[PDB]
């Protein structure tokens, strides 16, 4: 999945830019570099509009160009909710597999109510599920169990394959492994960049 | 919801006479004089094809002549596996919340998964379910919840209101209740004739 290089999450609403027309020529950019580099690989199965970058009009459009340009491949875009018009999949981030959290604006329903929703008639492969932040991925099974089950569940993608940490050295030489704050960068985010499923070394959790 | 007299359930295979031609004037009469008999009432609000007759050609005409004539309600017909041509309802016979049971011809699937299966766009409403056969109704709370949960999923039908069961004599004269075989009638299905929510005398179980 060849994601395009946007991400606006700390906006305020997320969608300050992406649905400010000026900023169209930027994000515009970023998606049709893409486009146009990758077209021909055979791996590349789907285009995504990037990440959380809440719904935009500038999303509706770079959707139809990709669509205009490319119409081999489906596009995917999961800012918004999941299931706006700028997105040929349902796709969501860490929705539950029995549960509703019916978030204000954009709730995030059980991927098995989502499916059946009066009029989504899309497939659905979660965009970012099971968060292996260290000691986790518990409740996997449920994930495993449900995709097999039901036929427009498809899948998903586990957040994440490797744990973001950077090497750091004590007074003796050695070294060790930093997590966010521990090169003086505040604010910062602490241990929420190592999310992997291996290790920085690529031994395994 | 009003059904029409017409249930051919011992047939082999079920739709032995539905799908057959020459019955379709006595199906017909047994239909189209229900609808213009009923035709006013306020309380009715669906149309049943009848039950457990299982699909056949002759369902599809009547379901067809229904809507011609009366289509100020909907109508519902679960013989050949709830979800045929012939109903604007998708309407099954104790299908599970949470458990799939594929048989052959005609799987009878979760009600949670019915409602997701690529192309279906109907509500889906249990004919009947939660069979309370005597000491029964467990698990009732798992279809309610789910009902709750889904918006297509409105609701149902329990089986059923009252015990079939008949008044015998003893050599006292005490009056007892009788089921299935207790009339020397034979072969019989004994005690499946009482599956009430309240006994023959209307108390409540």
């Amino acid at each position: 999945v060849d994601e395009a290089n946007i991400e606006t999450h700390g906006m305020v609403p997320m969608n300050r830019l992406t649905d400010d027309p000026r900023w169209l020529p930027a994000m515009s950019e970023r998606v049709t570099r893409m486009v146009q580099r990758d077209r021909n690989h055979p791996s590349v199965i789907i285009w995504s509009l990037g990440n959380e970058s809440g719904h935009g009009a500038n999303h509706d459009a770079l959707y139809r160009w990709i669509k205009s340009v490319d119409p081999s491949r489906p596009v995917q875009y999961e800012g918004g909710g999941a299931d706006t018009t700028a997105t040929d999949i349902i796709c969501p981030m860490y929705a539950r597999v029995d549960e509703d959290q019916p978030f204000p604006a954009v709730p995030k329903w059980s991927i098995k109510k989502w499916l059946s929703l009066p009029g989504e008639t899309r497939p659905l492969i979660l965009c970012e599920y099971a968060h292996a932040m260290g000691n986790s991925l518990g409740g996997f099974a449920k994930y495993w169990q449900a995709f097999r089950q039901y036929p427009r569940l498809q899948g998903g993608f586990v957040w994440d394959w490797v744990d973001q940490s950077l090497i750091k050295y004590d007074e003796n030489g050695n070294p060790w492994s930093a997590y966010g704050g521990d090169f003086g960068d505040t604010p910062n985010d602490r241990q929420f960049c190592m999310n992997g499923l291996v290790f920085a070394d690529r031994t395994p959790h």
